[PDB]
């Protein structure tokens, strides 16, 4: 009764969800590390193989390490998607995603560049856009020694890490290297300015909400940052401040109902359509930030089946 919207079938796993409280980062990081590595404990990775691939970082930064989870017995050349995962820019580990990346390669038979950006605040933007950048050239360089087929590279990443993802594709146009096929945001963080209506009234939803949304972009854009009417943020920061979207690669993007990013996921979403984009755009009904992991829910194996049928299309010959 205190979300009467929410999946009856979501509402469920409420009264386990632990809190991530963004003010308390350590204990953040050790609650979601443990909410995610009970997870890969029992996780197959039956007809997959993960290596590790060191892209060089950009400027004198380190390398970044990329799991990478090919599909056994492929004559490839295949696809690729540099994959983000999420965590508010302040917290997970590339190994986090490690289901979704392996699920991916093993029933669609791509190639899943999984990235371990560096995370805020420790190194604050634009150092985690640049090692997914990074990552993003080397990948593309290295094509044909890793098996990839350079003209079919998806980048896609979720909540934060599909703000990285956002940002990493306007990069990517902006500077004419190398060309991205598909776009796939999920749940994406977008904007700082917190300006929504999902933004502003989501105070206390499941997971994210606006006091975790605004320590996350302070712990990402640093201590010089001074919110959201600061003028001067990046548009690979926040892509939601980006003016001209045309030229973007065709794009999927989901939203949950009971998500402070829902507003500025749709609202990005109608921009790129009006930009000339081809966009698939589904806000989920009954559902909150991150309830994916709620992985049999029948909402979110529906949301699971659509994010493979959107990345399969979007990567088609």
């Amino acid at each position: 009764t205190t979300f009467p919207t929410l999946d009856p079938e979501l509402a469920a796993a409420l009264t386990m969800l632990p809190k991530v409280d963004f003010a308390d980062l350590p204990n953040a990081r050790a609650t979601y590390d443990a909410l995610i590595g009970a997870m890969l404990a029992d996780l197959s990775f039956d007809g997959v193989s993960l290596r590790e691939l060191s892209a060089p970082g950009l400027d004198g930064d380190p390398e970044v390490k990329i799991r990478f989870v090919t599909p056994d017995n492929t004559a490839g050349p295949v696809p690729v998607l540099l994959w983000i995962h999420g965590g508010g820019f302040a917290i997970g580990t590339a190994e986090s995603s490690d289901p979704f990346c392996v699920e991916v390669a093993r029933e669609l038979g791509f190639a899943v560049a999984n990235v371990e950006y560096r995370l805020a605040p420790e190194t604050t933007f634009p150092g985690p856009v640049n090692d997914c950048y990074a990552a993003l050239l080397y990948i593309h360089a290295h094509a044909e020694e890793l098996g990839i087929d350079p003209s079919r590279i998806a980048v896609g990443g979720q909540s934060a890490g599909g703000g990285l993802a956002a940002g990493t594709v306007l990069k990517a146009r902006d500077e004419g290297v190398v060309p991205v096929a598909f776009q796939f945001l999920e749940i994406p963080e977008l904007d700082d300015r917190l300006e929504t209506v999902s933004m502003t009234n989501f105070v206390d939803t499941p997971l994210w909400h606006r006091p975790n949304a605004i320590l996350s972009w302070k712990y990402y854009l640093g201590e010089s940052y001074s919110g959201p009417e600061d003028p001067d943020v990046s548009i690979y920061a926040a892509p939601s401040r980006a003016t001209d979207l045309t030229g973007l690669p065709p794009t999927y993007l989901s939203t949950m109902e009971l998500d402070p990013l829902r507003d500025e996921g749709i609202e990005y979403a109608l921009r790129l359509l009006q930009a000339g984009v081809s966009v698939e755009l589904h806000s989920f009904p009954g559902t909150f930030h991150g309830s994916a992991l709620v992985a049999t829910a029948a909402v979110s194996e529906r949301g699971a089946a659509e994010a493979l049928t959107a990345i399969r299309r979007g990567l088609r010959s």
